[PDB]
């Protein structure tokens, strides 16, 4: 992606999210906050 996380583009920016799935539910995984199905979704940082 354009804006990843400290863990590189191996996972997505959101710490509470892992990178697999989508808020959409139409893909397998993502690497940015654009696909985070948990994007600041209550469990934003655990
Ligand atoms: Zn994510």
């Amino acid at each position: 992606g354009s804006m990843a996380a400290h863990s590189a583009d191996l996972k997505c920016p959101t710490p509470g999210c892992d990178g697999s799935g989508h808020i959409t539910g139409n893909y397998a995984s993502h690497r940015s906050l654009s696909g985070c199905p948990r994007a600041k979704k209550s469990g934003l940082r655990v």
